[PDB]
C-alpha cells in the first residue's frame, strides 16, 4: 500500500506542507484540526487540483485522531510554552499510539522544547522524534547567498545550528558554492549582514505579513524531511535532534547535523567547531536549556 | 531573458497561482496588491523555498504597477458586481498598459463578466483576454470521476461550458476515462448526482472553510493556464473567451472549448451539442448575459 | 525502498532504466547473461544520478539471486516459428530463474511475440494470472495519441486513447473509444486521416525498425513499460490497454490478449469489457485467430 | 519556444536528447550524416511524449538547414593524432555548416578530445569565446560525485564538487573544493580512501568502456550536457566546471581548459579564479601541459 502521512494542525503551515507533498506523490495524505470543517475543505480542494497536476494522492481532512492510524510520519503543525506545551501534549499523546512505527517531525515553536515534550510524551526511540528548524533557517541563508553571489540556488550548500533566532549558530565556513567557500564569493561584512538577516528571517516575513508568520518555506522544509524518511534519502541537513554526548551536550533537542532517512535520525555529524564556533553553541546550547527547563 | 508573469491580487488565489508557478519555474513572478507588506512578504516567504525544492524563479513582491511592466502573461486574482468591477478597471488600466503583448487571465468573478470587462479596458486583441473557470470546474469533475471509478486522474477527461454554478454547462458525454466513455464506468444516476456536486464545488469548499472560497485548485487551474501560453502547448480546455457566433452566441464571454497557446485563444471549438444540451447552455447564456447587461 | 530487476540490459531494458531512475520509483538491478554490459550501463546511468538529482541505487548483474524479492519484474531479453521458439527458451529461462526468487512480484513482459510470450510467462512462473501481464498497447496507443496530437494540433497531454489486440494485424483500433480532452477525435480528424492514422499506427514498429536500419524503437517502448511499472508501485489504478489472461471477455478464454484494464498493486485489478460494434468486433474475432494460432505454435 | 540542435545522433547525442525531452525545454533537432539514424531516433523519443506529457518537438534530420536559429548547439559527431585528426575533420564540417545558421547561439562541444575540439569550434564558429564552451567536467565531477555519496552514505542531491583540466590524465582533482551540505568531503572519507576515488574518476570514463566493450558511457556525459544547456536556456546561472577559453587564469593564455563558471544565458559569464595551492598548482600545470601539447598538434 501508498505511504501515508498525517499533519497534525491545519493551517498555513500544516496545509502548505500538504501542498508540497502531494505534489510530490509521496504518499496519502491525512490533514487533522480540531477545528470543523477547516482540515475537510482545505484537504478536497487539494484533492481536486490532482486532475490538474497529474498526481494520485488521496488527500482528506478529518478531526478524528482514529484517521491517522498507521502513519508512516506524522507532521505536527498544531502550535500557536505553556500554550503550545498542552496542544503539543495533545496532539502527540493521541497520536503516536496510533502509528507506533511512524517518525515524529515536530515543526510547533518553541522548536527544540516541543521536540523534547515529544520524545517524553511519544516515548518514541530518539532518531524516530525530530524538529525542522535549520532546514529552514539554511533555506534562507541559501537563498540569501545565491541572490547575493548572482549564482542558482541549485548550487548552494549550508550547514547551521542551534535554534531559531538568537539561538541560531551560523556557519559560514561550512556552507559553498559547488564545493567552492562562500567566502570566495562574498566578503565577510557583506555575509556577516546574510548571517544577521538569517537570524531574524522569521521576523522579516512576520513584520511582513502583519497577522501571521511564514509558511511556504518552512513547510518547503518540513517536506523535504518527510521525503527524506519516505524515501530513505539519506539527507545531510540540520534537524533537532536528542544529543548524547555530541558537542558536549546531553539530554537535550539541538540542531545539530545529520543523515536523515527512513529509520529517521541516522548518524548525528559531528563537526570540528573551532573556539569561536563553539563560543556560539555555548550559549545558544544556555538559551535552548533554559527553554528547556522552565517546559 | 526568463518569460514574466505578474499576478495582481496577492491573497489566497494569487499566492497560491505563484505556488504552483514557482515550483514549475516557469519564469520570474512579481506578485502585486494594493495592501503593504503582504505581497512582499509572501513573494519572499516562497523565494526562499526555492534552495529546497531546486528551482530558479525570481519571486518578487510589490504595490507598484510599474514592476509589471513587459509581463508575458497577467494574472488578475484581486476580486473580493461593482465591488468587483471597480477592482478589475482599476487593475486592468494600470496593467495593461505596461505589458502590451501579454494574455490577461482573469480569475476574478462574476469571471465571465468580469473578463469582458477586462477585454473592454485593456482593448487588447480578444484572443489574448481569457477568464479561468472551465479548467476548476472540469477538475472538481473529473477528481469526482476517478474517485467513483477507482481509476487515476490521469486519466480522466472533460470538457464543459459556460459560467460558475447555476451558470455551468455540465457534458457527461464528453468526459471519458482513457478515451472510454465515463457511461461505461458509471450509472446515469451517481453521474447526475456528481454533476451537482460539480455545480456546487466551490460553494462546498465555501461551506467548509467558513472564512474564505477555495485556492489549491482554483490555483492549479490557472497555474496550467499560464502554463499554456507560456509554453504553447496548445491544451485543449474550456476557457471564458470572446464568442462571434460560436453556439449561436455573439458578443460575449462564455465558457467554451478552446486550443489555448501562445497566442492566447488560437482556436475556439465547435461542439455538436444536442438539444438537451443547447437548452442548457441557452438558460446560461441569458443568465450570463443578463449580469453582463448589469454590468 | 521499491525493488525493480530488469530482464535483458539490451536498448529497451537499458532505456527502461533510465526512465524509471528519473522517476525515482526504486532500486534497479538490470541483469543480462553477458558479461559487462549490464554492469557498465548501470553504473553509467548511477552517475547521472547526482545530476538529475535522483537517489535510486542502479545496478548490473549476471546473477539471478541479485533480483531476489522485488516488486516488479520486467522482461526484455527477447531477440516464424524460428522467431517463437528463440524467444520462448529465452523467455522461458528468465522465467525460470527469476520467478521463483520473486514470488510476490507482477511480471511485466516485452519479449516479442509479446502476447505469446506473456502465456508462457504466467505457464512457467506458476503465479496467478493478474501478476503476469504484457506491455504492447500502451506504446501502440503512445503512437495513436502522438500522430492525433500532431494532425490536430493539440497537447499530448490531452489527447487518450484505447486499443486491443497485439502488434501490427494483430492491432484492434478503436477510434471511437478515443478522444481530446473528452470530446471525440473524428470531430478533429476527417474519416480519411483518421484511417491513415490508424494505418500507420498499425505499422509503427516496422517504421522505426527501416529508419534504424538496425535494431527496432526503445524509447516509447521504454517509456510505455516504464508507465506500468509505476502504475503498480504507486498503486496508480491506471486505464490501459495490456496484455491480461481472459476468461471470456470479448469471448476470448485461455489466451493474452490486449485488452483494457486497471492496472495497480496487484498487477490486473480489473479487465474492462466495452461492448464492441459488429466492425469492430470483425476485427476483434480476426485479431484474436492470428494470436490464437500464435499460442498454438509455441503450444506445440 | 527555445531550439535546441544536437548534432550527431549517436549514443550521447541522442540521449542527450532525452534528458532534454523530458525537461520539455525546447525543440530538438538531431542532425547526422547517416540517414533514418536521427529520423528514428527522434519519432521514437516523440512517440514516448503522450506517455511522459511533455510538448517537445523531436525531430531528425540530415540538413543543416533545419538547425537554423538554434539557441543552442551540443556537438556529439566526434568517433594519437589519429583521433584528433579524425575529430577535427568532422568537428570542422560540423561547425562550419552549423555555426552560420545560428548566428547567437551558444555552441556546447562534447566531440574529443574535448578541450582542443572545443578550440577548434571557436576557430571555425568565429564566436564570441563565452558562447563556445566543452562539456567534460560536469560529467567527471557528477562521478566523483557518485563515488563519495555512495562511499559516505548520503544522498546524491548534498554533494557538490569543483574540478579542472581534461580528461584522466588531464584531470585537475581538487577533494578540498568539495563538499556534503557545506561539510568537507575530508570529513566523511579517510585520505587513502579518498585518493582511490580521485584515481577511480580519473578512470571514469575507461571503467565504463571496458565493461561495455563496445563504445563509451553516454547516460551521464548526456545528462552533464542536457544540464549544461538547461542553465542557458534557463539562465540559472550554474557554478560548474566547463571547457572555456582562457586569457590569464590559471597562468594559462590562448588555450581551452576546463575551469569554474558561472553558466547562464550569455554562455561563460564568469571564468572564478580560486586561489590554489602550491600541490594542486603542480597538478594543474601539468594537466595544462598535456592540452597545449594536444593543441599544438590540432594546429599542425
Ligand atoms: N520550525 C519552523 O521553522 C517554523 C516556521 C514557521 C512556523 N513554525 C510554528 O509552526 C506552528 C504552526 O504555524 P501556522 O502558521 O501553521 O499556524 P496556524 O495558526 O495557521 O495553524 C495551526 C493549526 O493548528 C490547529 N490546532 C490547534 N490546536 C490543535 C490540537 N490540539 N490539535 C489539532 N490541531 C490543532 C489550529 O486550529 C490551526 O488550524 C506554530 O507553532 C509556529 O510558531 C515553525
Ligand atoms: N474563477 C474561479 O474558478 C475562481 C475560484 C476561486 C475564487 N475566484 C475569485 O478570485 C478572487 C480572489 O479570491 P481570493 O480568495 O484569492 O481572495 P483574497 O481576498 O484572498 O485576495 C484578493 C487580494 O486582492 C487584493 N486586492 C484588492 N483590490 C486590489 C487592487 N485594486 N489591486 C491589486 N490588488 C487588490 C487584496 O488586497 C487581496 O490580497 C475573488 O474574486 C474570487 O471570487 C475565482
Ligand atoms: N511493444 C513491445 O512489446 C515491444 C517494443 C519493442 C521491442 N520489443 C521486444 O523487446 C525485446 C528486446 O528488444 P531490444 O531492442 O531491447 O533488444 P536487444 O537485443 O538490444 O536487448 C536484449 C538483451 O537481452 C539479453 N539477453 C538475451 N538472452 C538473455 C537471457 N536468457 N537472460 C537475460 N538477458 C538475456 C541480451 O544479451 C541483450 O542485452 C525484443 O524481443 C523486441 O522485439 C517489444
Ligand atoms: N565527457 C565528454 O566530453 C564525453 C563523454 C563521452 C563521450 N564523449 C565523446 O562524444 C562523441 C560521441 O560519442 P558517442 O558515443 O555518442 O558516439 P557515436 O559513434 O555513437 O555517435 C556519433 C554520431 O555522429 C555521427 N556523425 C559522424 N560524423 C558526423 C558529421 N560530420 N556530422 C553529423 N553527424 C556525424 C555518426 O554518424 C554517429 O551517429 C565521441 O567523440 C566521444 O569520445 C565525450
Ligand atoms: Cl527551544
Ligand atoms: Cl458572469
Ligand atoms: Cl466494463
Ligand atoms: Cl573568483
Ligand atoms: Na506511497
Ligand atoms: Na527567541
Ligand atoms: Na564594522
Ligand atoms: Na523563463
Ligand atoms: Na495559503
Ligand atoms: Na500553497
Ligand atoms: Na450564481
Ligand atoms: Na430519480
Ligand atoms: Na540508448
Amino acid at each position: 500500500m501508498r505511504k501515508k502521512i498525517s499533519i497534525i494542525g491545519a493551517g498555513f503551515v500544516g496545509s502548505t506542507t500538504a501542498h508540497w507533498l502531494a505534489a510530490k506523490e509521496l504518499g496519502d495524505i491525512v490533514l487533522l484540526d480540531i477545528v470543523e470543517g477547516v482540515p475537510q475543505g482545505k484537504a478536497l480542494d487539494l484533492y481536486e487540483a490532482s486532475p490538474i497536476e497529474g498526481f494520485d494522492v488521496r488527500v482528506t481532512g478529518t478531526n478524528n485522531y482514529a484517521d491517522t492510524a498507521n502513519s508512516d510520519v506524522i507532521v505536527v503543525t498544531s502550535g500557536a510554552i505553556k500554550v503550545n506545551a498542552d496542544i503539543t501534549r495533545a496532539c502527540i499523546s493521541q497520536a503516536a499510539p496510533l502509528s507506533p512505527n511512524a517518525v515524529i517531525i515536530m515543526v510547533n515553536n518553541p522548536l527544540d522544547a516541543m521536540t523534547y515534550l515529544a520524545a517524553e510524551v511519544s516515548g518514541f526511540p530518539k532518531e524516530r522524534v525530530i524538529g525542522q528548524a535549520g532546514v529552514l533557517d539554511a533555506a534562507r541563508y541559501r537563498t540569501f547567498i545565491a541572490m547575493e553571489a548572482g549564482v542558482s540556488v541549485q548550487d548552494v550548500q549550508a550547514m547551521l545550528m542551534g535554534g531559531h533566532g538568537d539561538e541560531m549558530v551560523p556557519l559560514p565556513r561550512f556552507s559553498t558554492i559547488s564545493g567552492i567557500p562562500v567566502s570566495e564569493f562574498i566578503a565577510p561584512d557583506r555575509l556577516a549582514q546574510i548571517v544577521e538577516r538569517t537570524r531574524k528571517g522569521g521576523g522579516e516575513i512576520v513584520n511582513l505579513l502583519k497577522t501571521g508568520s511564514a509558511y511556504y518555506a518552512p513547510a518547503a522544509a518540513t517536506a523535504q524531511m518527510v521525503e527524506a524518511v519516505l524515501k530513505d534519502k539519506k539527507r545531510v541537513m540540520p534537524v533537532a535532534a536528542y544529543l548524547t554526548g555530541q558537542y558536549g551536550l546531553n539530554d537535550i533537542y539541538f540542531g545539530v547535523p545529520v543523515i536523515l532517512g527512513a529509520g529517521g535520525v541516522e548518524k548525528i555529524l559531528e563537526l570540528p567547531l573551532n573556539e569561536e564556533e563553539m563560543a556560539l553553541l555555548n550559549a545558544s546550547a544556555k538559551a535552548v536549556r533554559a527553554t528547556l527547563d522552565t517546559l
